[PDB]
């Protein structure tokens, strides 16, 4: 994998501290590397992302993940196209009262587990790439 960026399993992962609408991170992701914001399958997968993101010192409290409910239904999926394989929700997510329909990775579970915000937020992201 290029500099900056790190190999897991086949793919390329980096995190991103630009802080960026979930649209536009994903966006970043498609065309940096045509990758996608990340799809986290297993719960290794979603060890060596939260690894990756402390790793870097970030003081942040929300990362962009690719999961997203695109009809508001909450249906998720990932931007990646790949199934969902795998949850990690944290304490009272998915809200039904205040729904977000995009999904971050929050600091106060080691980026281990993930809440449904607004997409509209501004918040850093880790891209998943192959090659």
């Amino acid at each position: 994998c290029p500099e900056g960026t790190n190999a897991y399993r086949s793919y390329c992962y980096y995190f991103n501290e630009d802080r960026e609408t979930w649209v536009d991170a994903d966006l970043y992701c498609q065309n940096m590397n045509s990758g996608n914001l990340v799809s986290v399958l297993t719960q290794a997968e979603g060890a060596f992302v939260a690894s990756l993101i402390k790793e870097s010192g970030t003081d942040d409290f929300n990362v962009w993940i690719g999961l997203h409910d695109p009809k508001k239904n909450r249906r998720w999926h990932w931007s990646s196209g790949s199934l969902v394989s795998y949850k990690s929700w944290g304490i009272g997510a998915p809200s039904s009262v205040n729904p977000g329909y995009c999904v971050s990775l929050t600091s106060s579970t080691g980026f281990q587990k993930w809440k449904d915000v607004p997409c509209e937020d501004k918040f850093s992201f880790v891209c998943k790439f192959k090659n």
